[PDB]
C-alpha cells in the first residue's frame, strides 16, 4: 500500500478499511495483530492468543497504529497460517461501474 | 438494500459507502441525486444539471437523506442515462478471503 494512504473506518468490528490511490483495503484486525505479535515473539500460538479478536470494536488511534505498523511488516500479506491478511479492491473496478475514467 | 443498513462515509468525495447484511455498496452521488431529481422532474438534463457533482463533499445530514431517498426510487439501479447508480460488493467475498464463514 502506497505511503499516502486514508483509514476510512472499521466495518463490522472486524475488517479496517483504507485505501490508497489504486486499491481499497479490507484488513482483517485480528490477522494483521496476529502478524505484528508473530514478526516480534516468533510464536504463532502466542501472537494468536494474544491478539485482538473480530467482534472488538477499535479506537481511532489503535487503527492509525495497526495500518502504520502494517505497511512496514515483513509479511503484510498473509498470516503465520497462511491466510491473506486482507481482501483488496482496486479502485477502477468501482469507478468504472458507474461509468467514471480512473 | 434492507431497511436496516449502516452508512460507512464518503470516499473520493464521489461515493457514499452504505451497506446491510448481504453487500457493501458503492453509491455514485452525481448519479443518485440525478435519479431523485429525474423522478421529480421527469427532465433528464435539468436533474442532471441541478445535481450534485463528484468531487463535492457532503455533510452527514445530507447523505442521510440521499440513502434514505435511494431506498425509495422507483430506479434505485441506473441513472436515466442507463448508467449504474452504484457498485456493489458481496460481503461473503470479503469475509471468505480472510478465511472467515458469512
Ligand atoms: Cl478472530
Ligand atoms: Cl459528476
Ligand atoms: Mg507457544
Ligand atoms: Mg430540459
Ligand atoms: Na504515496
Ligand atoms: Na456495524
Ligand atoms: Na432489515
Ligand atoms: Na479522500
Ligand atoms: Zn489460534
Ligand atoms: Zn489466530
Ligand atoms: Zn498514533
Ligand atoms: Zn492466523
Ligand atoms: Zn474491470
Ligand atoms: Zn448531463
Ligand atoms: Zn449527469
Ligand atoms: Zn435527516
Ligand atoms: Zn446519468
Ligand atoms: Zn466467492
Amino acid at each position: 500500500m502506497k505511503p499516502t494512504y486514508e483509514i476510512l473506518g472499521q466495518m463490522d468490528e472486524t475488517f479496517i478499511l483504507v485505501k490508497d490511490s489504486e486499491y481499497l483495503y479490507f484488513v482483517d484486525q485480528h490477522l494483521l495483530e496476529e502478524r505484528i505479535n508473530y514478526e516480534k515473539l516468533k510464536d504463532e500460538n502466542l501472537a494468536c492468543r494474544i491478539s485482538v479478536k473480530a467482534g472488538q470494536k477499535l479506537s481511532e488511534e489503535k487503527i492509525r497504529e495497526l495500518i502504520k505498523t502494517w505497511r512496514n511488516l515483513e509479511n503484510p500479506h498473509v498470516c503465520p497460517h497462511g491466510r491473506p491478511i486482507y481482501y483488496k479492491i482496486p479502485l477502477r473496478e468501482i469507478y468504472e461501474k458507474v461509468g467514471r475514467n480512473y
